[PDB]
């Protein structure tokens, strides 16, 4: 049961509700707000806004991939705790089963801090991406920053 | 040390749909001026004399004239902004009614969903051998709670107004 | 202190799923387009459907009473299992801190069955008859029979 | 309608002894050091709920003889590393029916081969009766008292908790 | 900047009020009890069973390895969970940075649940060896079962 | 002309009154309590003990040093802070005019954590022989070392 | 692991509230103000205006360096004791690390005298070149030098 893991921290001047709200609960939409190129379309197909609630986020007709499905583990709006799981998807491959993510936000300022990790859970004996590690902390990580700058400058948005 | 003279404290516990941030900052730190503008008929101005908005900082807040009152003076003890924390204190100006060393104000606040919950801790000090009126008790705490409920409004209506 | 508690045991022919969302989840803003002549909006407050939730019941102008915010607790939709609390707004009397309301549903062919557990606190301020618990128990049996109605003749709403 | 009262009284104290010491004495074994300063007033003391850190409790008892009969301690915050402590008298005898609790705080620093303390001490009234001087300056001398006496030993016996 | 991590879930018939005691808040004892042969010495640096509490071990002298140390992140000793790094010793090779346990139980029927994640962070460029991983389940796990028995046999210790 | 100043930082399970009295005030009376194979006697040549005081402390026989003098420039007890300087002795070698010593003590718990600054300042028209500053910390660490040990074992030294 | 420490003991007719806010706490905007082609731009991106500030002054199109960021590890805007750090910027060569500035500055009638202690502090093995000392003692008394003319040049400012 050989598991990569990325565990890290972060800070931003966004605050933690709103960064929350941005990145965990409605990040299947938000995708789709940042980066209309990549993302087509997010929506819930099972749940109603809380723990068991499913998401679909399908790419552009362009894209090499397809969509992808995350399920809501656990969620505690109020301490900005959620462990979400992304369990079907082309992106997976076959060399993955499922990729969990575990966040934990805390404002200090008017700004937030933040504790997230991603466990990716390889089907038996397989290789875990080290690669597909790489890809996935970088497209959220970006994802995260373009956000951090919408927000900054609407600060309605979430408030 | 045949007595440490009695004080007389008030332990509170409020809540908000007011994000901690916009809290700590619009009654504790930016205070001395959000008082005037939220209730500019009772207080013409208030304004850090020494220091700079942060520790050992002291403000003084200033009545109108036909108003009973005159300034107040207040000076910050502890401060963490980050964790919202603040002990400041009440000692130069007459709202104290020439009886009262001092009022030790505590505070610290943390973020629930959208909005705040609130350690407040009210506690005073009277000057050599004097009573500490339960009067100015009931009033310490009554302007403040309306205070604290005009500016609630204005923050739940006026969503950017503090960063 | 001691509680007023009535317990029961329903059976309806309305699928389960389209009477927990009926009753359970969008009960406030469904208790407005059956009885408008005593409500004028539903809403939540605070939540994102999940526990911490709020919602707030007003009723109109001229109605001897004003609002209700009811505020769940723990939920299982899924299962159609629901604990939410009554906790404040001009209905309750002096005499009621809360009501307390346990709802689980279950499917009988193309209906459904379910049990409630309707449960009334007071303050130490005060006492609990049985005139008032036994008007709750009318209010929301004749609400539910209005929306059993509705749901009858509009398959369409929440299936 | 309004916040209750309860009254509160702070202290700063200094002393010529080493502050561990007296953070061993007063603070952590203070349930100890209680009846070998009195075993006139005290038959024992004891802990009957953890092992020192947060949420530890301990249980104090006056000889049979005494007006009073036993005493309840909580331990809220240890932070012994820099001399804090807050805990509570929640339950005993001692809480004449005004008194609900009592909670003090107590921090303590380094000056020379001594210390300086600053303790706070909150007596917090019951539903609709009412806190009095009659248990505060007595228990503030008795606290006072106490102290001293562990003072006096401490200096007298270098390497006790040394 | 990747971690191999191990998650692991087993259960066994003590109380976790017990084991809790045994497994890891008095571990650095009782863990000679256990190989009084392979370990020398068990002793808490620091930590008044405070979180933050750092223990130290040593092998026997014989015993290549000299010794291991362990923070405690937190312990939430009311709820049988705990979070703890292997920071610094012998058998912390000169290629990982830190190995942190997280460790959660709690009372099922009579007995307990065993779910604990291990994670292997290794120092700046290092792959980390893949062996540490093997061995360090198998020496904490035979150890595990020693302490089960031991207090199976014995329903008056820790009680 | 810029000098050397190592800047270090320790921890002693002793009180920083003690570590401060051993280590500084009756230093010139312990070196020769602590190494009397080493030293010959220690002694204040021009001082009350106050600020602005001078130690006179004389090697054994046959000993290629022969004496050293410090003078004490900063004195604060109460915070247990100390300002010395070694400015005599065949122990400073034709360059470097004289290096300084700056002790700053703190209690913690039952011991003590300190931060103690050496500035090395060379001869007129020189350079510093950065390997006698190697040499200097050893043997003050040693001496230090060796008199931590000597105050845990008789607690009633500088008590 | 040794330091490179400065004793700079100047003086000056101009007066100490203008130098050492000139100096010291406005430097970030000063530095830009006497030296255009060297900086375009210079401020403070955190803290406010005290101890633990940090401040970014940007070097010009045409420069080797494009920025450096200062912490005030300690301000005393009335006995004029600074002690502030140069944390990050391209200036640290891969030998240095940080640079500490401790300044202290008195009053002499209608001027001042002055204390500044700069210690640069090397990374892990690396140490640090002569070279990379008088640079910095240089381009710095330089800066002092025209804003003792600056100031002089007109009492209107900072007075
Ligand atoms: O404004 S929202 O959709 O709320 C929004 C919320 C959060 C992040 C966003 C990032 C980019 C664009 C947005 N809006 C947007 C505006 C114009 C065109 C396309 C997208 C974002
Ligand atoms: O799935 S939904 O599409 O909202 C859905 C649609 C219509 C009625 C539903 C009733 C109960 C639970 C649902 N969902 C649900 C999903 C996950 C967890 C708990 C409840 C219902
Ligand atoms: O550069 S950032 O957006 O800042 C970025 C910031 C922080 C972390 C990043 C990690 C991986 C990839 C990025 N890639 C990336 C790739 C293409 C475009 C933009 C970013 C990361
Ligand atoms: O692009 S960024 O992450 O901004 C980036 C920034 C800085 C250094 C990088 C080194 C390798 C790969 C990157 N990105 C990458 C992005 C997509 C696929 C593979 C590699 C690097
Ligand atoms: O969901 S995110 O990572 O935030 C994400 C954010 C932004 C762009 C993405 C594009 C493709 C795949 C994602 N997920 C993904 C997940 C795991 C592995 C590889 C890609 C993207
Ligand atoms: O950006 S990542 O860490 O990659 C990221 C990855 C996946 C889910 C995330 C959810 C919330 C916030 C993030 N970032 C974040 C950053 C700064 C502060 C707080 C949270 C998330
Ligand atoms: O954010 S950083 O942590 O520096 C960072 C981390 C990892 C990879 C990055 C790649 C490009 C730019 C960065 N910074 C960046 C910062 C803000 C906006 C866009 C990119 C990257
Ligand atoms: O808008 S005001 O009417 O003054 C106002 C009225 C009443 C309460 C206020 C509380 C905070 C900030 C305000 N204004 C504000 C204005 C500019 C900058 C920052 C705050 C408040
Ligand atoms: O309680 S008030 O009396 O308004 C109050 C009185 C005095 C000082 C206060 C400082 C901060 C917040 C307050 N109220 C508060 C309320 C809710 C949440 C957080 C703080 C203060
Ligand atoms: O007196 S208090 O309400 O405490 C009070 C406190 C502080 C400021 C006040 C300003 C106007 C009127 C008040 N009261 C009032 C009282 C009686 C008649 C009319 C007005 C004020
Ligand atoms: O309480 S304050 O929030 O400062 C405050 C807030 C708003 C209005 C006030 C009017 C008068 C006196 C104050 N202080 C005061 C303090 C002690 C006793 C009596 C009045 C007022
Ligand atoms: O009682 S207090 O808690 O102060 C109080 C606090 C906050 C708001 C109040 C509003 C109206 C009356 C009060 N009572 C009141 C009573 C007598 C005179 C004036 C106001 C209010
Ligand atoms: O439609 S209404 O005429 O408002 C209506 C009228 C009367 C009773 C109703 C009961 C349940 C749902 C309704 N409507 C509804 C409509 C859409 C979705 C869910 C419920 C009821
Ligand atoms: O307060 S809300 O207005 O929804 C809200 C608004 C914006 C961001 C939020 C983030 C987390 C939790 C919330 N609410 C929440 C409320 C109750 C229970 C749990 C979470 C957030
Ligand atoms: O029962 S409810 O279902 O919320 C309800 C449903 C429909 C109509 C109602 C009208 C008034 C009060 C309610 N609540 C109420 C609660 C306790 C006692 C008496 C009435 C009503
Ligand atoms: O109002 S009465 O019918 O008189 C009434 C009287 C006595 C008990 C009742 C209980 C539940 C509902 C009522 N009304 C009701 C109305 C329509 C459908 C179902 C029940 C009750
Ligand atoms: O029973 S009622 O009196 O309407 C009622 C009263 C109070 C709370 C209720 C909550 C859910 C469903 C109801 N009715 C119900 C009816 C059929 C099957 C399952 C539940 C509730
Ligand atoms: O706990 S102490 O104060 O340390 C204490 C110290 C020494 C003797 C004491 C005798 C009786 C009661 C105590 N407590 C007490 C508390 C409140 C009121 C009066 C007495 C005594
Ligand atoms: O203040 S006393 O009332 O005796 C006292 C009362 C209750 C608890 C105390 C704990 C520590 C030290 C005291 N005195 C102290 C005195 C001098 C220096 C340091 C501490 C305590
Ligand atoms: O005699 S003691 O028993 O300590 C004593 C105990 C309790 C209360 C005291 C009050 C005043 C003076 C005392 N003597 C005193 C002695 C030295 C310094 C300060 C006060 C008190
Ligand atoms: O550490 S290991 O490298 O797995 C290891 C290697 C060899 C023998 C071991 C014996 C006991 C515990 C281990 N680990 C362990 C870890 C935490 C607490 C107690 C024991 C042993
Ligand atoms: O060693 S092996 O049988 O290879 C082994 C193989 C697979 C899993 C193991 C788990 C724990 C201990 C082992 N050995 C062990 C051996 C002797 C005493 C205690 C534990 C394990
Ligand atoms: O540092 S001391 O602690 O005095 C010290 C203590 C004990 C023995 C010493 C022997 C040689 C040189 C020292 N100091 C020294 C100092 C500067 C340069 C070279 C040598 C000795
Ligand atoms: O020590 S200097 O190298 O000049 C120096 C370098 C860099 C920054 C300085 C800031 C204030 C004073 C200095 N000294 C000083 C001395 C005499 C007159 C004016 C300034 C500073
Ligand atoms: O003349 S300087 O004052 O340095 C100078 C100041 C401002 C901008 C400069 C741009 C390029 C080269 C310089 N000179 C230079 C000289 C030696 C090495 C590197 C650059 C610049
Ligand atoms: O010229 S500077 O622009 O500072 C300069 C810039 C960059 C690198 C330098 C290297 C050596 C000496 C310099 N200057 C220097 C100046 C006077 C005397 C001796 C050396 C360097
Ligand atoms: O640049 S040079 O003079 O060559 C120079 C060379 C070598 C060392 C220097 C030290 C300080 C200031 C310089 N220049 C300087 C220039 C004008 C006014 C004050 C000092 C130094
Ligand atoms: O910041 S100052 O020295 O005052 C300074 C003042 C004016 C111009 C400077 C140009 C380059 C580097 C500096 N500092 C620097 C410091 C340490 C190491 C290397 C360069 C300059
Ligand atoms: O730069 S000046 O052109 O004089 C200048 C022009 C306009 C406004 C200024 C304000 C403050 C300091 C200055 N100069 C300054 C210059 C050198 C050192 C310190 C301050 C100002």
């Amino acid at each position: 049961m050989a598991a990569y893991t990325i565990v890290k921290e972060e800070e931003s001047p966004i605050a933690p509700h709103r960064l929350f709200k941005a990145l965990v609960l409605e990040r299947h939409q938000v995708l789709v707000k940042a980066q209309p190129h990549v993302f087509k379309s997010g929506e819930i197909i099972e749940g109603d806004g809380g723990v068991g609630t499913v998401t679909k986020i399908t790419f552009v007709d362009g894209h090499p991939l397809t969509y992808m499905l995350h399920k809501f583990d656990e969620i505690d709006a109020a301490n900005f705790y959620c462990k979400y799981t992304l369990f079907e998807g082309d992106v997976l491959r076959d060399n993955i089963e499922k990729v969990v993510y575990e966040v934990k936000l805390e404002a200090v300022g008017g700004g937030s801090k933040g504790k997230i990790t991603v466990t990716y859970h390889p089907k038996p004996g397989c290789t875990v991406n080290e690669e597909e590690v790489k890809i996935g902390e970088k497209k959220a990580y970006e994802f995260y920053k373009q956000v951090e700058e919408y927000l900054a400058a609407n600060p309605e948005v979430f408030a």
